[PDB]
């Protein structure tokens, strides 16, 4: 008479794991014309617009889109000590494993008397986008807002969209006005996005916009791209695949699938074991400590499409999550530095029984804005990288023209390049002459 | 009578530059329904869909979509001595400058028992778009392949189309085999990029997509992202912009100008002097200089949205190169290395009066993909960075979970995610027992 909730799959051959591997469908609504008359309302009436879609929307008729000093100094003194210590811990882990991905400037002589490197600079302009609700997912403030201040961006705006009597939840904006973010707006959806592309009277445009939302955000910012602006990454539900053999704990294991499951009703959870036992003590551990899930509503929703799957070897374990691409990897197996070279799509990984997703979430200092839905095949998590262009720099000296010189000059005589063969050659000549 | 062939603009105020960083206007055609046509035709027809488009627009009727080794070889035998070693030597300077972009696995502490940091892992699938015609960019070939198999990328994948013998312009086949392309398909335009987005019997689908084409290409790989492959950055049109004091050489400036405007009637260049004789000089020489172009038509067409400016210093000319964000920034002054700190924006920089465009077109080492029409502030040129996933991992011990357990439970309360705070209370209260 037991009520199972997460359906299980044992030893499936190789030719089932193309349908193993799903995600549970996205709606399949077009958007595109939803976002484009919201566009042109933002660039026809711009703040009205924005002032306009907000009473539409959030219920809230506001006077001033941008949130005021005495809202921060109101927000800071609703924000007990002990979190602001938790957050300040958060900060300086993710401030300090960041700041190491700076790179050194390394010139090359390619050849003699060339010399190429690169430098980074800074995106001028970041924009934002935090969702509101009761909820305040304010770790996202330290995950976007730290490593854009570490890259040099100058103009960082946070978007975030009032509740109906036009406040913002008080961790936001006191997360916020922490790290150094001074333009905050009271602001969300499609609108907000359509701010910070073609900017209005109050908002600055955006270069490059951060931050995942829901359908419609992921729309505007999928089609803001085709008006310049750069985004992040592409958008869907968050995902956990772990993988256990007999030294993980059950416990554990359940706790860490229970986290990424309350998250969203469209959020994915799987399990890879190496032996049914573990199989059966985890759904065990799963059933009991669902039970006193407040959200055990939405985590029951997730895993009616997610799945335990018994695979005879930690490497076909691999060689399954290789081929699902996950978000959040969790290897919770002996001896994991004999298996880490072997991933090769993962958004992030969790390595032993004591790396908890909710680690990398909060406070060990990676970043949890993440590829999901298989995009960990072809895109990174948010990092220093995402905030900078990477400019090349080369200086040519006589010598050097005089070595390259004949050979660019052949090649642009075979692609019929006359002028790029004479912009050689009259250097050349001048140091023959 | 003399027919001046770009405008020039003495000391223009602050409030004049907004139109003078201006490109020239782009075709505003919505190719959206033309493209999800032929996405819908590769969809449903694969190889036949690929034929019958090739067919249609290349007036090639191919049997084998597929180069054949024996083509290789032919072409191989077609490509003279001379650039066959120009070829090597622009490959040897490729591949050593993005081989240095490599970095070192740095394993960061963040606090007592939490060790993070990542690791690069290729892209699997990669997919290389050459366009055609009698002039082959066989350069590009090299700009794409050779980071793609420095990267560790397994299935790299070149389509370019056929002439109407069915026949591939011999430098492109010799450069891709050169560097260990052997995937490479008889295609071109949108149906090239279809087959790389869904796959067909004979190509496999892409991860990511490289390389710039005409509006019909540029669109499809737009369009191409909203079904899950990702690509290099958006296209435009080539373009360059001098800053050129009294040490620059005025027939040194002039071709480097031709050199850029020779590329297409699209292209746009701008010369940034600090006086006039400077300009009058380079202008001069731009005319006697065009007469020898047999692109000549080309590149006056290109000159006729052309700028040249004076402005009163070095730094004014690169605050406004700065606002312009050029994809080829050349300095032709005086002690480079006083400045290059106070340029923000430009895809490639070219240093000194011998460092011709040329050059990094060609053989130099840097990446000649870059990007145009402003997207220098928001995206960089191609390079290792593009053809990789940066994996992040974090190993939290026992005792890195005591120190930063607390903390995330604190947090994970405020945001109200109670699976969240329960996945590290199991921890604690293991060590705890
Ligand atoms: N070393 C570079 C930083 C960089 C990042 N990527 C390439 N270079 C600098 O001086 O800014
Ligand atoms: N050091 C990494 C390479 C890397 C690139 N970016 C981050 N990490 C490795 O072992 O592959
Ligand atoms: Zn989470
Ligand atoms: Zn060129």
């Amino acid at each position: 008479h037991h009520h199972h909730h997460m359906q299980t799959y044992i030893n499936p051959p190789l030719s089932e794991w193309k349908n193993l591997i799903q995600r549970p469908v996205q709606k399949a609504e077009d958007l595109q014309n939803i976002v484009l008359t919201v566009f042109e309302d933002i660039k026809n009436e711009k703040d009205k617009a924005l002032i306009n879609y907000t009473k539409k929307f959030d219920k809230a008729y506001l006077t001033d889109i941008r949130v005021s000093s005495d809202e921060i100094t109101a927000a800071i003194a609703l924000v007990s000590d002990e979190l602001i210590q938790a957050i300040q811990m958060a900060a300086s882990n993710i401030e300090k494993f960041h700041a190491s991905q700076k790179e050194n400037k390394n010139i090359i002589e390619t050849t003699e008397g060339v010399n190429c490197w690169r430098e980074a600079r800074p995106i001028e302009n970041i924009g934002i986008y935090i969702p509101g609700g009761s909820a305040p997912l304010f770790s996202t403030v330290l995950m976007l807002g730290i490593p854009a201040q570490l890259a040099g961006c100058k103009n960082i705006t946070l978007c975030t969209p009032p509740d109906e009597s036009g406040n913002i939840n008080p961790a936001i904006l006191y997360t916020a006005n922490l790290i150094g973010i001074k333009n905050i707006y009271k602001a969300g959806g499609i609108q907000a996005i359509g701010a910070m592309t073609f900017g209005t009277e109050t908002i600055e445009k955006a270069d490059k916009i951060f931050g995942p939302g829901n359908q419609y955000v992921t729309a505007a910012k999928q089609i803001a791209q085709n008006f310049g602006v750069a985004i992040d990454m592409p958008a869907g539900p968050s995902e956990v695949l772990v993988i256990a053999d007999t030294t993980a704990n059950p416990e554990f294991v359940a706790a860490d699938l229970l986290s990424q499951a309350e998250h969203g009703a469209d959020s994915q959870v799987i399990l890879l074991t190496t032996d049914e036992n573990i199989l059966q003590q985890t759904l065990m551990q799963v059933e009991n400590q669902l039970t006193q899930l407040p959200r055990k509503s939405i985590a029951s929703q997730a895993l009616l499409q997610s799945r335990g799957i018994v695979l005879d070897s930690i490497e076909k374990c691999i060689a399954f999550s290789n081929l699902y691409a996950p978000e959040h990897l969790i290897l919770a197996i002996e001896n994991t530095e004999n298996y880490t070279d072997k991933i090769t799509s993962a958004g992030s990984v969790f390595l032993g029984n004591f790396s908890c997703e909710s680690a990398g979430d909060y406070a060990s200092g990676t970043n949890h804005t993440l590829p999901t839905n298989g995009y960990a095949r072809n895109y990174s998590g948010v990092s220093l990288d995402s905030f900078i262009k990477k400019i090349t720099f080369q200086k040519v000296t006589k010598k050097g023209i005089q070595n390259i010189g004949p050979g660019i000059e052949k090649m642009a005589e075979a692609e019929e390049l006359f002028a790029h063969k004479h912009a050689v050659s009259v250097r050349l000549k001048s140091l023959n002459s």
